[PDB]
């Protein structure tokens, strides 16, 4: 079973990303299935149903969330009208949508997680409690299990990774919109990487417009949210699953920018 | 002029890692400038006189730190009689030590700076202002300017790295021990890395013992300060200056464990 | 029904204080219940079985805890096998010791509840949804039902004052170490405070040394920890509780120090 | 030489505490100084122009502010126009407005000076030494010196009032939205509080509606911006400087509300 997973979506510069790029990354490493984490869709932050439907129709068959989920308040209009949108699962009992997904494509099921870190980041309820329930609960139904943990620390992230080896097909991370290097398959056959990075302006600050950010470290006063126009990038990875030993075999990062371009 | 760059060394498997792969890195990509990041380096945190020697003759020019550069009080018996340690410029006038040190090598000067971010880290002095004076001051003396931002956002990291692209020759993050894959050269010749990552146990969380920092996560309770044992790994960097045009033209990425064996 | 609560004790001074004051207080007021906040009774972290039986010694009934509780590891040997010790009951299932306890005592019986804040403080578990479990719990048994509420943010312990006003007898705050002028009894009728203050000295900062705690300001750097010297504080509340009706009738803040003598 | 301060002033609420009540404070206390914190008097946060001349129009003669001093963005076209306002000084060099300033009465001068902390708040340049600075400005000037430290820890409001023992006449804190009972005169003479309070809405949660910041609390999800209706209260003190020793000897707390009626 082959995953491709894209990472946090910035704005329509990243829309526009994906709208190119997924269709031919899937054409390329022709995965059973993909996810994006569309946290930063709707004009740098939160979602809309029709930036829902456009990423589905990009290619995705599931989208995953973050921290940002709630800004556009729009999504609770439609939240639980539709079928492969996750939000962090260990926000508190009674929050509106999904902490887990089940997507059916391509004659697989993969159970898709989303969680969300809690260093530097709102209180919520323990990511790694819930991991575990939602870990139990998906093995009942698939052994192919997926956890895009949306956090900060980098001490977090790997110890989710580590904790969950052998149980989580695959943990990856994503929020600080940098990709990192550390793409690895763990002792017991988790495919792990601590953050995938983002989809969306390249030249920005995380996304976000440059000067505006600078500003803002140099003056500590407020900004307006600007989001980046500019060159873009893309990033994600493909993770292959072997299908009798249930273990993650390859993690391969994808980069698409003017340092990294495209092939095939 | 070539710059080697060793990333965060995390205690003594940080410390074995250097003295085996620093002289063969050295070898292979014979640099005219060594730097290491020590601030882990005495058992998890700080530095000794002796381990600051030791770091030299592994083949450092010189060595910056970090949040951690106190932690070892015997540091300020030796801080004014050793050459080339750096710590963060930005501490509060009046704190021992420098911010910046000169290393010189076929007939030209590196200026090495060490600041430190504050997004959740102690509130320093502004590391933007600071790297301003700095940059102006080793300006009237050399072209040839590195700094090691020490921090965890990446915001902030890629906020200084935009910031003095063309004025630095080179920014390089550390502190989060996970390497970064955006490696690149910015539009005005400034070499750029969010995270060169770190040098010591592979197979811990961030150097630190699995078990402890996981329990800590899961119970929120006090654990004790256990560097991991096992495996290991380095980081680091390569870059490259044309020193007719002062423009970085290369920075290549360097990883040493057991996923990315070293080949002379 | 009465109760007397005395704020965060600190070091050997607080002891002092609690040891001179608390059976001078419990002739004055003839409190039903005494509780004392140990937090930082062993050298301003944590509690030792010694100390936990000599404030009982002094005149307390119940000890409330907060996030100095595991400081001195001892508390680990004893925390299970002494009455009426409790610890934040918001720390995650299996911690050591209890959240609540019942004491009876002069005739009557009192739940006793200790809970965490997490705005700027560890993310435990959510301190509102657990006094809903702890006060369902004690209203099996009891109607009278005190809470120490130790956290951080104004809003956080006004939040939860409101929250189970009507619910709770009584919910006080403390681990500021500073106390405030609000007690009030809530419309329906809870006593509450949002920081009862400390028992320590008197011309430290928060009971700590004066020099070393403006030097970390100033400089960034570590320093030693210290306990201050000096005169000496004691901050509680007196708390009187209609046993027919149930609801709070009076809540009077206690001050002994220089500024405010204590007369018999 | 008499100071009188009011606390943060919360949205309608506040002004109409200021309207009503400040006038009968001056009649009562004949204050040579009267001095109001006006950060969240627009609505909740930051200050308009109108509402600068209607808290002069009430009886101030000079205007502190705090954190959301830049909120309504007004006041960048008349900040730098207007006598007596003044926000915090440790904002970095360039930030519009000024720290310090200085009201005439009588034949006596008072040098007002705004602060902010750093703990829980933004990174702004270092208060300890930003204070050092003003002081020595001011101490030429006059004698008669008051900061409004606008912070949230307690250990850094105390830290600064015992740091400033001598040489400025009072240190009041703001920003926590609850006054303390900690006023006193230190040992040196300087008059102290570690939070003066507010002045707005009684039963809010720090003037916010209270079912939206619980609602937070539980959910942890967006709430709207909300100036809590019902009951007000009014929070200040009333400080005396002697003019022959410059030693303040008295600071007196102000509270209006129902459990704390006015009287004259
Ligand atoms: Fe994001
Ligand atoms: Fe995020
Ligand atoms: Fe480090
Ligand atoms: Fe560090
Ligand atoms: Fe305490
Ligand atoms: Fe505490
Ligand atoms: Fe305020
Ligand atoms: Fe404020």
């Amino acid at each position: 079973m082959r995953i491709l997973f894209i990472g946090d979506v910035v704005g329509s510069p990243g829309r526009d990303m994906v709208k190119e790029y997924v269709p031919k990354l899937k054409t390329k490493y022709k995965p059973h299935f993909t996810i994006i984490n569309g946290e930063n869709a709707a004009h740098g932050k939160g979602l809309t149903e029709k930036i829902y439907h456009s990423l589905i129709q990009s290619g995705a068959d599931a989208i995953t969330m973050g921290n940002h989920t709630w800004d556009k308040k729009e999504i609770f209009d439609f939240i639980d009208d539709v079928p492969n949108l996750v939000r962090p699962a260990n926000f508190p009992e009674g929050t509106p949508g999904k902490g887990i997904t089940y997507v059916k494509a391509n004659g697989k099921e993969l159970a898709v997680i989303n969680l969300q870190g809690r260093t530097f980041l709102p209180p919520l309820d323990d990511p790694f409690l819930k991991a575990d329930e939602l870990i139990a609960e998906a093995a009942k139904r698939t052994p192919y299990i997926f956890i895009d943990f949306h956090a900060e620390a980098t001490s977090e992230k790997l110890a989710l990774g580590w904790y969950t080896d052998g149980r989580a097909s695959a943990v990856v991370g994503t929020h600080t919109h940098v990709q990192t290097a550390d793409n690895r398959i763990l002792p017991k056959g988790t495919a792990y990487i601590t953050d995938v990075g983002m989809t969306g302006p390249y030249d920005g600050i995380l996304g976000m417009d440059r000067e505006t950010i600078i500003k803002r470290f140099k003056t500590n006063l407020p900004v307006r949210f600007t989001v980046a126009e500019g060159k873009t990038t893309l990033s994600g990875v493909v993770i292959d699953i072997d299908d009798q030993t249930k273990k993650a075999v390859k993690i391969e990062r994808i980069l698409i920018n003017d340092d990294h371009m495209f092939f095939e």
